[PDB]
């Protein structure tokens, strides 16, 4: 599994590879990776299931609280910075996930990584992050325009993954892309995802 | 040793692989790995015999006390939280078991397979759990449907199982079914695959 | 080391290896490796000595109170969920022990073998606790019906033994074999044994 | 991969299992386990296939040479003790098999067993030699008289073997039998043992 | 790393990976794992390409002399017997690499397995040697008839180790094919490899 | 340090070291393996030094607070049964030691046998603990009888721990023998049993 | 595995207790320890029954050999020390072996041990060699006489074996005497002994 | 490091060493070894410096504290058993200590021998806790008289770690003794004991 | 294992240490330990046992051959520098042995080292090689004078190892002592030696 | 183990120590390794004793075979060069020994250091070798001077060895000077020498 996060001009789109896959053994099939913490807000997560599923319950809890009490929209700063401490403090027994929390509020848009280690890094533009995470990289680098839209973030979003599928063999090829363009909270799911890079030729 | 588990219009069909070792010391054909949860949920159970008949009486207890409790069926989405929860407790005292629970509730139809580290597999497709998950996977994914006869699911997964008893000579020997069709639960036995190959000449 | 409990058509039958060593001394010889839990409950105990003596009280205890409290003497069932809970509780230095609850109840028979870490396994019938069950079990599963007398069964579990004997020096020489027929729970005690096997060889 | 050895009234049966070093998996519907060494001489293994194919062509050549040097078949002792010499100066390079050879001769009929790492003792007519060999001695000297017959001894020599495949997943499914009746030199091959195997249950 | 076969009625018919597979990294972009041996004769090898190549030149070099001796062609098994030798030399000197020797003969056509360990099997129709050799082999026996053409012998091969590179997608790309018709001695290069699965898609 | 102990028809004998060494290391000149648990109930440890002077005072004190208590002296079973719960308690760091309690008591004459781990069997035989125990049982059981005097096991005991003396210095010296003959507690001192042995030596 | 030994006043006895090493199987009801050497001389042998058969057979050829060139029978002595120099030397073979070779010669009666490293030594009485030898001793040298028989000696050896045994449940069965008395070269089978062995427990 | 404690018919003499070493350094010109627990009470050390010196200043205070309490003398067994209450208690916080506590008071004369894994009884005289410990044993126990005065004895003492001196280099350039008569409580000192061992150089 | 070892005024006197345990056997059965090099020749040796008693081979045939060769006899000197040479040969196999060789020669009286590799030394007054060697060294000088009778000899050999009984891990009573006086070469053995320890109390 | 070398105007110096310890074992207190290897030559060795003296040997015989084929007297260049060579050609047969060859020659004086692994260094007028060196040869720099006499030559020599000496636990005892002045060859001994020390006393 890879994951990589684009900051765009009217939303964010992120992405996850929901399928995975080491060797002929089947790691994660349809497995949950993908989360909605809040309305404009989204997790996805590279590394392992089982830190990523009980993590992702009460990070979506503490996010639908922020709005009950304090009647804001949480930011995803807020919701970062209270995981990064739960990382922290719960050391004694070790995580191996990779978070990305991004969305939408009414701030802005500003994209957070959470490593296995804790703490909480701003993501200017780009990350990729993940087993697939150099292969990754390079693409989003290359074809990096500020001016990069939803439109144009979610093709980028599926070219850099693209690649690191077919440079690994520990990456899957059942590819999940999310949007959030700021009008909706669309997930495209693995089959119309895989479906885009099929008329590529593989 | 192995579990799979298939989603059907009709209701939920699950199977298990029984035959118990734990080092030298050996059970006989008559262990189990079916565990009613609730009266048409089960819990097919691959791992540890120690480790999953210990889960299996708490996970029933918080069925019933939820049915009371909250005055309804009990719910494949409601026990798959808890127990995913549970072992996260439990991780210090460390339950390693792969389950799935899953049947037919008041909100559809569905699986959610729980991993030992308290993980959560999304299920309504193919998976595969147990040992001979790699065995299974393919009957499982050759012939599929949504919308398949739960006596096309027995079916399936008694030669998905049989698959796995070519890998293993000794360490799974035996047959269960589940069958979920909020009517009627019903059981493959060993008995039924042993008979054909005795009218077998070859 | 290995005891055998077995379920006859009027009792139940109990085998339980006589005489240990420890290092290059013995050390048992009028030590009990058969508990009486109940007049007429059991339980046979394979693995070390201290494990199997000490916890042996344990369940006496809770099989005497249940008398005192409940007005009733115990189901096998109600005993064998008693020892699983201990293993349990107490897994941070566990008992090695596997532990063979086998007795006549109110409610009928039952035989419940309990693994080292809790988690019993319900068995009807064809069960030894021990690492000499591979030998035992082969004897054991050949000359076993569902409708087997008291002194049939006595028969049968002492060639068990007998025949596991040989490729273990752990089981020692004087072999025991008790009776529970529901009015008595005789105990041959070595010296008759052994002239079973006059009958055989050495 | 164990083995058997009869010396029978009215020949040799000789057995072994298919296994095949190919992922651990069987090579074909046929896997080379029977060598003729001469006429009235064969060879089966337990322990490694292509170290029981190697030293079998070594053994072979000097049998033949020993046939056409001397103007004088050879004797079953002769090839047994050749063996021995052979391997012991062999051991420089890596080998560990342990090997019967049997056959007929004009002193009698007799088996002798091989050591990798000791000579070649007579054995008169029962011997076991493998991983499965507990298992396949215990039936074997019940079911002997012998007194023998070739026919008789087909069964016994399959069952035996069937019976150690169960207790371990280190011995795949089909077995070969070698019958030298004393004029032919007969591989049942396959197709045709199986149905003596299938008179079972499987 | 995996490599497959299937005897042809009119042709011998094997494939290879054209890429090693480091499970993260390839060889070279183009690399050769499909020796030619002689005319009629090709060797498929898994292992390391660099231990493999070195023993097919050695193997070729000495076809070559043995045919031009007798002035006629060397027999299949005859390649096989002395790659087994081969090997034995430098199993007194390791490599680990795993061999298949197939092609036409004047006694029919076959293919022959030679393993570091020594000795060769003649496989009836069926192959492969590697590690996911197992899920290849299945594959192979499902459209294997010996009424099978050459043309739908390569369609098969292509399908087997494809099963190995079905949920891989780094060395999807890059595949041999070798046919020996009789006529030709045709290794088919990837660009027509690649529209055979082209409809297989990946 | 070694100890013996034994139940005779009349009392109890138990023989003791009174020097305490580590193998070659002198860990003091003198030491009492003897403790005195009550009048005429005694206690000879066999395992660490350290943990043996220590253990010893805090049994002792229990001991005499149930004879205040309940005005009637302490079974042997019962500061037998009550050692195996503190030892249990004391077994989640190291505290290897065997212990032997015994003595006079109304339900006859009676040694258990405690385990560090816990659980307390009773010999009504022969036991013996500590380096020396081989050779110690080797005498000590071709005179048992049941029969047997405290007057003849004085002799026997003596004949016993010699045995492990002359040839070994990994054993203690200077033995000493303490009689239970019930109306008294008889210490013969180091001094008169070695003359006792003093039949090769002047 | 231990072998004993004792010297007559008109013979030399030996007597083994066999054992096969697999770890897997046990094999001395057709395999010997006792090989002859010279006509009238033994060599009994501790290890493993093929260890000893290949060891034995130069050291019979070489006592022939001897024997035809001096034309007058070699001593036991001669073929002690020639054994000493093959152990020490040709462990380009390894072994490791403790062997006795005793038995008559024309300088007197004796039974010579020689080491796995070599150099011989000479018991004229009692000798063992193995781990048993302790077990052993206490009959074996209590009831030897310089004026044990040969009669006397073949009821002794299976008094010390059987000793031996004792320690075991019966693990480690096989019993062979040889009797050298010069007048006889008695080998004996196992069922033989057995009646011998039937005098001291049915 | 050694250190003695013997008893004298008027007082107790108990000696100590000086100066500490690695074998490569001079660590220390002077390391306390030498305390008053109580006036008439020593308690003199071998084992390790750290320890020792941190475990005197509790030991000497809670006996100033029995003065003080119970308006008594404390006795040897007093500070004795309540010193091995503290070090059993923390045996898993560092300590590794040989505690020699000898005096006189109205008690008697008495050394106790305590045990940094508990300890507690008592040695009628001669001991040594030391690594000097065997040489210092020798020439204790041959002058050793049960009316031996105190200028006889300190002496003794000298010698004793005198004998430690030659085997291991660290009682060399000062040995300090303590002579405790029952009404005095002298320091000889390093330099005073030093000189006369070292006047045998000129 | 340790040797002691004096010059006389008159001869040599050295022993040995015997009956204590080798392998897992007793060593003093009738077992050579001091080895006969020459008439007024020996070689007693502390480490390997049957490396010893090989080599004992070699030198007494080398002393042998240089008496016979050159018409004057071995020198003292001559034998130990021979050794150091085989002993360099042999560095590689256990053969590690501390070797004194003593006799009388033209040169006077001598006894000389050699050092495991070869290395010899003369020393014309007391010896020891060992881990006994500072507990022989002690006892040595307190009786041994320069002028010492052959038979004042005997007893403070016999004793010192006595001594060093207690200091090495085992070894018995009766001990090989050798006195050669150029008048007799008389080797006690322990019937004789275990009167002369019969002194020496316990 | 140390050694110390000055040159003088007349002589060369060097010491060693004449008793080895490591743990409780002495080499012998009379061990030479100060070795002669020519008339006014002389070495000297720390490092492993064996070795020393097996490796001087051969040099000795050298510094001969030179002097009589050259008809001249040896260099102190020749065997330090020669010595090198030999130990690099006998890397396969190690000596783990550090020398110091020195002494007059018709070139003068100097003294050069042979390392354990080969190679000759040559040091000017001063030299320390071994673990003492750090604190030896500011000991031995203070009453330097290249005109310093013989006499003073010795003495100086001591110090360092005196320091090294007594603050180590392995030596303490046991120092050979060695004097070589153009007409002598004295070797001091431990009496002689004590006195240098017992000015500087303790």
């Amino acid at each position: 599994t890879t994951t990589v996060g684009l900051v765009c001009k009217d939303g964010v789109v992120m992405a996850t590879e929901k399928r995975a896959t080491m060797g002929n053994f089947i790691a994660s099939k349809a497995a949950k990776k993908i989360y909605q913490i809040a309305d404009r807000m989204a997790m996805t997560t590279a590394g392992s299931v089982g830190d990523a599923q009980f993590l992702a319950r009460i990070i979506k809890i503490e996010a639908n609280l922020y709005e009950i009490r304090r009647e804001r929209k949480p930011t995803v700063r807020a919701i970062a910075t209270l995981t990064s401490n739960l990382l922290n403090s719960y050391r004694y027994f070790p995580y191996l996930v990779q978070l990305l929390i991004g969305g939408i509020d009414s701030e802005g848009k500003s994209i957070y990584s959470i490593d296995p280690i804790g703490g909480a890094i701003e993501e200017k533009d780009i990350v990729a992050t993940g087993s697939g995470s150099l292969t990754a990289y390079g693409v989003l680098e290359d074809r990096f325009t500020p001016e990069i839209g939803v439109d144009e973030a979610v093709e980028l979003a599926v070219r850099a993954i693209y690649s690191a599928m077919k440079r690994d063999s520990a990456s899957g090829d059942g590819i999940d892309v999310v949007k959030i363009t700021e009008d909706e909270f669309y997930q495209y799911s693995p089959e119309e995802v895989e479906q885009i890079l099929a008329k590529f030729r593989k």
